[PDB]
C-alpha cells in the first residue's frame, strides 16, 4: 500500500495487522487492516453496504497482489481502554446507558439485515468524543472464521452448536453490560470449559427445563456437574431492577428465549436513556 502512510500501529486484529493510515491523496484518516477466497471477496463486499451511525463503516476491500486489506473508518479509543481508564470511578450509569442503548440499535440494524457480529467484545467497541460508540468487525467472522479471549462467548457456541443465531450477539453485549456495571468481567474463562463452567456456576447449570434440547448439544456431557443458579441481585450489584431486568433477558440460557436487539430497545430501562459526552483523553 504505497496509497497509504503508517501513521502507527493500532493492534494485532484475529485477522492480521492494523494501522492508522492516512490517504495521501484524500488525506483521510483510517484504520487499515491486512488480513492474513472469492467467496469471502463478495462476502466482505457485501459488508459496504452495511452502513448505519452505529456501525464502524468500511470504506473499502482492497484486493491487490493477491493481498486483501479492508479500510475502516477510524475512532480513537476502544470501550477496553475506557473502561480501564475509569476503573477507579467507574462509568457513569447515564453513560453506560447510551452506550448500550447505541450498541443495541447498531445489533438491531445488522441483525434486521441478516448480519452477526459473532466476537463482540469490549475491544471491538469503538468510541468517539461526540459521546458515539460503534461495533467494529460486524460480518467478518462469517466471511472467515476457523490467545483468543473467550469471556463473552454464548453457551450455546461453547456447547459445540454449529448454527449460531443473533441471540450470540445480545449474549456478548449483556456480558459487557454487566462489566460496564461493575467494572469487572463477568466470566473471565480461561479455557473453553473454565469459560462454561464459570456461566454455570453463575447462571445454574441448564437443564431441560429452562433450554429445551440443552442435553442434546454437540458438546454437552452428563457428568457435567450441576451447580445452582445464583440470586442475580448478587451478579451486578449495585445495578438497579430496571437493569437486573433487562440483563437477565439477554443472558437467557436458551437463545430462542434470549431477547432481541430490538426488543431490548424497549425494555423501561432505557426510559430515561440520554446522550452523555465522554471524558476522553486521547
Ligand atoms: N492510541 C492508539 C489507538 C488508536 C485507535 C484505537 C481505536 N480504534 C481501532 C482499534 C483497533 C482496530 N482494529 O482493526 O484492530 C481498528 C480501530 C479503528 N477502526 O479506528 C485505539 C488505540
Amino acid at each position: 500500500m504505497e496509497n497509504f502512510q503508517k501513521v502507527e500501529k493500532i493492534g494485532e486484529g484475529t485477522y492480521g495487522v492494523v494501522y492508522k493510515a492516512r490517504n495521501k491523496l484524500t488525506g483521510e484518516v483510517v484504520a487499515l487492516k491486512k488480513i492474513r477466497p472469492s467467496t469471502a471477496i463478495r462476502e466482505i463486499s457485501l459488508l459496504k453496504e452495511l452502513n448505519h451511525p452505529n456501525i464502524v463503516k468500511l470504506l473499502d476491500v482492497i484486493h491487490t497482489e493477491n493481498k486483501l486489506y479492508l479500510v475502516f473508518e477510524f475512532l480513537h479509543q476502544d470501550l477496553k481502554k475506557f473502561m480501564d481508564a475509569s476503573a477507579l470511578t467507574g462509568i457513569p450509569l447515564p453513560l453506560i446507558k447510551s452506550y448500550l442503548f447505541q450498541l443495541l440499535q447498531g445489533l438491531a440494524f445488522c441483525h434486521s439485515h441478516r448480519v452477526l457480529h459473532r466476537d463482540l467484545k469490549p475491544q471491538n467497541l469503538l468510541i468517539n468524543t461526540e459521546g458515539a460508540i460503534k461495533l467494529a468487525d460486524f460480518g467478518l467472522a462469517r466471511a472467515f472464521g476457523v490467545v483468543v479471549t473467550l469471556w463473552y462467548r454464548a453457551p450455546e457456541i461453547l456447547l459445540g452448536c454449529k448454527y449460531y443465531s443473533t441471540a450470540v450477539d445480545i449474549w456478548s453485549l449483556g456480558c459487557i453490560f454487566a462489566e460496564m456495571v461493575t467494572r469487572r468481567a463477568l466470566f473471565p474463562g480461561d479455557s473453553e470449559i473454565d469459560q462454561l463452567f464459570r456461566i454455570f456456576r453463575t447462571l445454574g447449570t441448564p437443564d431441560e427445563v429452562v433450554w429445551p434440547g440443552v442435553t442434546s448439544m454437540p458438546d454437552y456431557k452428563p457428568s457435567f456437574p450441576k451447580w445452582a443458579r445464583q440470586d442475580f441481585s448478587k451478579v451486578v450489584p449495585p445495578l438497579d431492577e430496571d437493569g437486573r431486568s433487562l440483563l437477565s433477558q439477554m443472558l437467557h440460557y436458551d437463545p430462542n428465549k434470549r431477547i432481541s436487539a430490538k426488543a431490548a430497545l424497549a425494555h423501561p430501562f432505557f426510559q430515561d436513556v440520554t446522550k452523555p459526552v465522554p471524558h476522553l483523553r486521547l
